[PDB]
Order: C-alpha cells, then structure tokens, then sequence
C-alpha cells in the first residue's frame, strides 16, 4: 500500500538535481519493511534529455544476484513531484520488459543539495505496489548522511535510525551505462 503524500523540498532546484549525474542510495526505509530485502544496492541517474525529465535506475541484490536496469520518463505533478513510467532494459538500453500502463512510480524529492538528497517513491505494478520507500541519496557512493538530510528525515516524521545502510554491501556501479541510459 502507498500511504504517504510526500512533501517536496521548499525551494527545490530541479536543474541541480536533474543534472545528468549519478545519485547513489546510501540508506533506505520501506514502511512495509518485508517488501524489500535488508541487503541491497541501488543508484539512479537523473537529467533532462530531448526536453523531458528522465531517470535511469539500477538495482542489485547481492544475495540473489538479481540485477536490473530501468529507463523512466517523468511527468510533472508539481515542483519536485513526478510520476514516472519505466521500461526494464539491459545495461545497453535494450528492452527486456516494455512500458506498460499500470506499471509506474511516483517520485518526490523531499530534500536536495549539492551532495545529498532524500526521496520518496511508491512503485505500482498493475493492482500491486511495493509500499512507501524512502531513500537517502549522495553524489559519493560511500558517504555518510549529513546533518541537513537527517533534519529533512526528522521533519518528515521518520527515524533515521530505522533506515538500512547499503554500506555493508560494498556496491559497485556501472556509471557510464547508467548515465547513458538517460538518452534511451
Ligand atoms: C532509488 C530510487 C528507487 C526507484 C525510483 C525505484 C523504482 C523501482 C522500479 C521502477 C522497479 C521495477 C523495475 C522493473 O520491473 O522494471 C523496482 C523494483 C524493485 N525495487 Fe526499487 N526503486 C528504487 C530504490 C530501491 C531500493 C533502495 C530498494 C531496496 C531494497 C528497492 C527494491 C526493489 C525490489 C526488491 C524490486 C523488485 C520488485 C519485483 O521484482 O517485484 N528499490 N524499483
């Protein structure tokens, strides 16, 4: 179940978030914790391409080896709040599972600055969703969450101590593949 109307950052700077670079997930929280694993790697690239907001996603489960990439076109609901489609692709942008109506995610940027961000997403696949997922992002894959993002977590009524870190997984990313997916 999706249960949160996540509030977008006051003064959100869309060009700085959507600048073509990679964001690494450093910490995450699902409000339905059993919906996602406790060991995981994820990253995204976000940018504008051909006049549209795009994200490219990467997921990796270091226990099961499940690996997948997605390309997403984002439509604007309001500043910092988007509805994204997705197509599953290989790392080269070739399609594995096509866009399908009813497969989509909402995406809200709750906080962002030059190095860090806090986002909410609720993923829908037909009549099923993956619950409310929060992620702390950083421009540096290893970086510890700083004071400002932690203030944003607390101002959303969340407890940062409940987030799961991705650090123990020693994740590695294919940054060229991920960024290049923005034009796919
Ligand atoms: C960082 C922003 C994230 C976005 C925008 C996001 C979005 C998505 C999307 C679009 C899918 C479906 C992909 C497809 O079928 O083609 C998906 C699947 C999944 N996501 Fe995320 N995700 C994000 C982060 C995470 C994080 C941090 C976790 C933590 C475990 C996670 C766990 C999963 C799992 C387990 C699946 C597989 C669901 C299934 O196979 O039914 N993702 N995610």
């Amino acid at each position: 179940a999706c249960t949160k109307n996540a509030i977008a950052q006051t003064g959100f700077n869309k060009d700085k978030y959507f600048n073509g670079d990679v964001w690494y997930v450093t910490d995450y929280l699902n409000l339905q914790p059993d919906n996602v694993p406790k060991r995981y790697c994820a990253a995204l690239a976000a940018g504008t391409a051909s006049g549209k907001l795009k994200e490219a996603l990467y997921h990796y489960d270091p226990k099961t080896q499940d690996t997948f990439y997605d390309v997403s076109e984002l439509q604007v609901e309001s500043l910092g709040k988007y509805t994204a489609n997705f197509k599953k692709v290989d790392k080269n942008g070739n399609v594995k599972v096509a866009v399908t109506a009813g497969n989509y995610y909402t995406f809200t940027v709750m906080y962002a600055d030059d190095s860090s961000a806090l986002i909410h997403t609720c993923l829908h696949k037909g009549n099923k969703d993956l619950g409310d997922l929060y992620a702390v992002l950083n421009r540096n894959k290893d970086a510890a969450a700083g004071d400002k993002v932690k203030s944003a977590v607390s101002a959303a009524t969340l407890e940062f101590s409940k987030f799961i870190s991705t650090k123990e997984n020693n994740c590695a990313y294919d940054n060229d593949s991920l960024k290049s997916l923005l034009t796919k």
